[PDB]
Formats: C-alpha cells, sequence, structure tokens
DNA sequence: TGCATGCA
DNA sequence: TGCATGCA
DNA sequence: TGCATGCA
DNA sequence: TGCATGC
C-alpha cells in the first residue's frame, strides 16, 4: 500500500493522505494534507524563482 | 506557469518545483522541493491512522 | 477546498 | 477496497 | 532520487 | 515554453 494501513491513502491530485470510513452504511472520507504543506510549497517556489534568476543569462554556468 | 514566474514549473509526480534553465547549448533542470516534505508526509499519514483507529 | 462517489 | 474524479 | 528529453 | 515522462 501506500500507506500500510487499512482505509489510508495518498491522493496524487491533492497531495493529501484520505482516510476512507463507514459511517453507518454511507462512505466518506477525511483529508490530511501534509503539515505546513501551503508554508514550505511556498518557500520552495519562492528558492526556485530565486536560482530561476540567478541563471537569467547566455553565459556558460556552474 | 504554475509558478508567478518564467521557467519555474510544479512537477506534480514530483511534487517539486522544477526551475529549468540553459547551461549554452545545453538545457538544464534543478529540483526544488518544499523543505520537510518527507517528514511532514509522513505526520500526516500518522495523523490519518490515528483517526482511521479513533473513528472506527 | 474537502469531500463523496465513481471506477475496476 | 485503493485512489481518481467531479463538484461551482 | 534528480534530471533533461519529448511534445506542443 | 511549460511540464509530463523515462531513465
Amino acid at each position: 500500500m501506500s500507506s500500510g494501513y487499512p482505509g489510508v491513502s495518498w491522493n496524487k491530485r491533492m497531495c493529501a493522505w484520505l482516510a476512507f470510513f463507514y459511517d453507518g452504511a454511507s462512505r466518506r472520507s477525511r483529508t490530511f494534507h501534509p503539515k505546513h504543506f501551503n508554508m514550505d510549497k511556498e518557500k520552495a517556489r519562492l528558492a526556485a524563482v530565486e536560482f530561476m534568476k540567478t541563471v537569467e543569462n547566455n553565459g556558460r554556468k556552474k
């Protein structure tokens, strides 16, 4: 499994684990995003843009 | 682009920003994962499992 | 979005 | 079921 | 794995 | 030009 636990699976589009459970007869899910995903994704974006700016030239690179 | 910026794009399978650039003739790329992705994904996994046991 | 439902 | 999908 | 080709 | 895909 992706999780190694019954009912818990990684949703690739969402980048989150959903826990699927029965509520009486009704199948339901609860979403668990990696902690601080938004913060850390945004910080990764800034870091990537910063690097991109370093390499916005026509000379040979490091 | 998926970032706000030219040359930087989100790779979905990788769950990471890629910066595409030119080293003269060659096209290159550098990868940028969210800083503590592996650890925080694991924390989220353990929380999903905890919910599973509790809600069951 | 997070979620409930669809797919196989 | 694990996980992708449609929803406005 | 991270990277750079493939495709438009 | 962005970004999925194959190694």
